[PDB]
């Protein structure tokens, strides 16, 4: 372990094995010095502009961390590809994440001209939040993750952090984290890093999507033994006058058939088309947007459950605040136009759980007398009920792969809403940081805290290994399954490559559910 | 008790990657017509962020003050009370569901049977005094649980279009929604501590 | 051991074991040159306005010195708080220590452009001065210890001793000492220093207070078989001359009850109001200050022996020299306003201790006769009694934690007066110093010893680890305690907690006597 020997190598690969897949990557990167080696409190209070719905109480610290969490960290396109036309489903077992190569230099400012060297003895410091003692910011779709590109260099995201607050104020139960309290290696350019992690259980991700619908799931053929009430008054001319007439489920009368279950859970959204003509002319994205009411803010129940995006022949339709979004190569930060973006759909799931934009169901409203005609109430918010069965929200190429549940008393169904897998002890988080290193100090003591260091910042490798295990395709299906490929015909670059100027882009978003399976 | 709430698990420094509908009109002076602006969720909209969690189940309670000069003027105990309707007859859901008893700066308020009241020492057995009982308080789980006397949320109550205004509807009924998350009601010293789970072929939550 | 390999971790954590707790910390530290590598006399006569009762000869050294007596360098608040809310006691066992990460960087300064660089050759130097041989300049609450915050850097402390003066000259019995005169280990980069220390058997501290008072210990329901004179002379209307009459201690004379024990010893001092409205309009603070008279020159007695700070609904009242104060954040060093500083209260030993501010009790002045009445003197100073018992003085989250016991013939009561472990074998001293760079010598020999130095600092990290034994708690009190509580509403910051500027805050000073225990 020297100065003049390379402490790791390139592992950056996938190979196939049957029944599970081993995904390697390895990225270079950058870690600044943030907050000037301070730990900041942070806050958004009432004042101004800004409302209620967006206070927050926290603190900024000065180390950065490590984020994977994101499939094309792992998957190339190609690899994505080969997963998503074969298997039923997949998952994470283990992983090995490996830092090295370390190098920490110090730049040097002097009349404009500037100069970068080595600082051979400095030190970087890390360590795994193994105990899940700090704040798990992980899991909440922020940028910062390894790149997709092996070959781009990114920089590593600060860490921060929040706790309660009442405006712009603490509470008395707000916490205070400082990571200096953590034991933490110190490594120098020639030392490395690295640990190991196991996942816990977790169900496979639904690669596939249902070649039959809840509500089909009986014999085109067969009439049922069961009846239902089918006729309420006489029909014969002008004298009608109430009676009972009781009918057989059939072919012909299947929407009326005796069924074993219900569509999944529901909480509708508001629907919005991508030909702004047929839009009401209003802004309305927050105003009608679904929210939930915690403590006196909303929030945007983004994406919410799990609904199918859109109803047949209805692709130009999608929930408000209810799908994922991902942007294209350089779409800006706001306002960026809907050609700009990349919005997913969850038209797969249309089998088995509600359309996002409609309602549950009808249910009765009153009781019915011969003075009294029948009533009936719209369900748009459906809470689980006994025979329900439903499908989660699909996974991404760019999407996340896990969060962690939340350590409380109770839950129900622990999927992550966003999409992946719910985990109780997930991937530890990885803090970074650049140890300070003071300039002079005065020569005669003086009680204050030093405030003058070194300017440096540190870059090296990266590696994460996964391995994730397979669940191979078991269908009797006679005709051919729909499967991703690439385009045919000519173009003027290739999908999901690099352009004149060397920037990589990722042309849409690729989701993983083409194989099919029954119900 | 927990010290972070669920809407605010985040990190305060990163912007999110997902983006959302932020705008659904024009705004460059008085030529406003329909258009689709989306926008990614930060630190300053919090509020707007995609998040993975919900907060518990809600069953809605009447509010009250112990400011009786805040109350309707009117004898509501049980009329306005929360109530379960079981073959014929009405029972009081006391205390019911577990859900904070009040939000942020409200300790004067309660849901009219929605937490545990105990007598202090030696207070009648009928229509004692305020001054008389101590009730108890769920505030704790303000962080997890709906407010006891608030709304669930808000969903979308109608098919909006060019010629049509969205509409909403208020949720004062909730069960439980995949995703969800809460805590249970709190114990006291002079509290219960078990009890016996009736035998059914099914249940939700065994908790007492 | 080299130039690229860190030489230690990042040790900071605290594990808790039933009846042990160990605390680790580990900090950045910064040393400079101290005194341009030279030993200089330092000495203050009584020219000018400087007075005798502050004259001192002594020497200033080109050393360092590490110091971690302070609480805090060691507990969390959370940790404090932990230690306090559940244990009749502590006391220190055993400690580790360790430097290591050492970097000596070199300055050069030209034409204004500052330029800092690694001097990888160099050396720093380090001894614990273990046969306590050096004047053990620790344990008066001087500045420069490991700071509370673990993420705050800090300058090490130059060291200086003092000797016997008769003014502002030394005399025959004056001691010079040269740290070079040591056996020291020589550091360069890659190279790090530790060493192990066992405290001696100390007691535990006393981390509760009596909930019964020593006039108090009786049975309320029964009266005495002893009794006392009650009557000297007769009542009955005018006639009343002498007799005697003797009555026993019962319930309602408690006052005047036989008992076994006396409050311990007492050196009153001037009282003070924090409400200034009722104090004399006088600057009184040295006129009226308590001291004590050594050798020719005064010294106050501060904080003096342990004494109750105020009794019963006197909070405002403190004794002028006889308590601990601690600055805010950022309080001036001269002249801090009240607002600015906390002041501790010892008043939790109102219940053994006499009150700092009133005298010890009465005593006899005369004899008296049948033509000479009784007289009585008050006693404001008295010293051990046969049958006293009494507390010592508290420790603070921030203040010191032990103190070498003078080499004497004889002593009393060995607790340091500022609170904390008396032990005649304490933590050494442990002395830092970066060895000297000569610049370019001359072309020609010269007698004289070079003065011409390369300019440099180090720096590098430390490591504190301490085993703490715990005593705990068996009262069979049936009420709540009193504990240390976190304050439970809003509010604009986090106690112990940073500033938004990135400033870490002690708001309060925390005790240690919360759980109650008998008599």
């Amino acid at each position: 372990d020297g100065v003049g020997s390379s402490s790791g190598n390139w592992h950056c690969d996938s190979t196939w094995l049957g029944d599970r897949v081993i995904t390697t990557s390895t990225r270079t990167w950058a870690l600044p010095t943030y907050n000037n080696h301070l730990y900041k409190q942070i806050s958004n209070g009432t004042s101004g502009g800004a409302t209620n719905d967006n206070t927050y109480f926290g603190y900024s610290t000065p180390w950065g961390y490590f984020d994977f969490n994101r499939f094309h960290c792992h998957f190339s396109p190609r690899d994505w590809q080969r997963l998503i036309n074969n298997n039923w489903g997949f998952r994470p077992k283990r992983l090995s994440f490996k830092l090295f190569n370390i190098q920490v230099k110090e730049v040097t400012q002097n009349e404009g001209t500037k100069t970068i060297a080595n600082n051979l003895t400095s030190t970087i410091q890390v360590f795994t939040d193994s105990e899940y003692q700090l704040p798990y910011v992980l899991g909440s779709a922020h940028q910062g993750c390894l790149p997709p590109f092996p070959a781009d260099v990114f920089m590593i995201p600060q860490y921060g952090y929040l706790t309660l607050n009442n405006g712009s104020q603490a509470v008395g139960r707000s916490s205070f984290y400082c990571l200096e309290y953590f034991p933490s290696q110190m490594l120098r350019t020639g030392n490395n890093f690295q640990f190991t992690y196991t996942f816990e259980d977790v169900p496979f991700h639904s690669s596939y999507a249902h070649s039959q619908s809840l509500d089909r799931l009986m014999n085109p053929l067969i009439d049922q033994y069961l009846y239902y009430l089918s006729r309420t008054q006489t029909t014969g001319g002008t004298a009608n006058t109430q009676t009972l007439g009781f009918s057989q489920g059939g072919p012909n009368t299947m929407a009326n058939q005796a069924k074993n279950w219900l569509p999944g859970p529901c909480y509708r959204q508001q629907r919005v088309s991508t030909t702004t003509g047929q839009n009401n002319n209003s802004n309305f994205a927050w105003t009608a947007g679904t929210k939930y009411h915690l403590n006196g803010r909303n929030s945007l129940a983004n994406p919410g459950i799990a609904m199918a995006t859109h109803k047949d022949d209805e692709e130009r339709f999608f929930p408000s605040n209810g799908i994922l979004i991902f942007g294209k190569q350089n779409a800006a930060r706001d306002n960026a136009d809907y050609s700009d973006v990349m919005l997913t759909s969850e038209e797969e799931i249309k089998t088995t759980n509600p359309v996002a934009t409609e309602e549950y169901g009808i249910v009765a409203d009153n009781l019915q007398q011969q003075n009294t005609a029948p009533q009936i109430g719209t369900v748009n918010s459906q809470g689980a009920l006994p025979g329900m069965v439903w499908q989660n929200r699909d996974v991404y190429l760019q999407g996340p792969i896990w969060a962690k549940i939340p350590h409380t008393d109770g839950n129900f169904h622990p999927s992550p809403l966003m999409g992946g897998f719910g985990l109780k002890h997930p991937p530890p988080q990885i803090l970074i940081k650049n140890t300070p290193v003071p300039a002079d100090p005065p020569t005669t003591f003086n009680q204050s805290k030093l405030n003058s260091f070194i300017t440096q910042y540190s870059t090296g490798q990266v590696s994460v290994e996964i391995e994730w295990e397979l669940q191979k395709e078991n269908s009797k299906r006679w005709n051919p399954e729909i499967q991703y490929t690439s385009n045919y015909y000519k173009s003027t670059s290739v999908d999901f490559a690099v352009n004149t100027e060397g920037v990589y882009s990722e042309p849409r978003p690729i989701g993983t559910r083409y194989l099919t399976r029954n119900l």
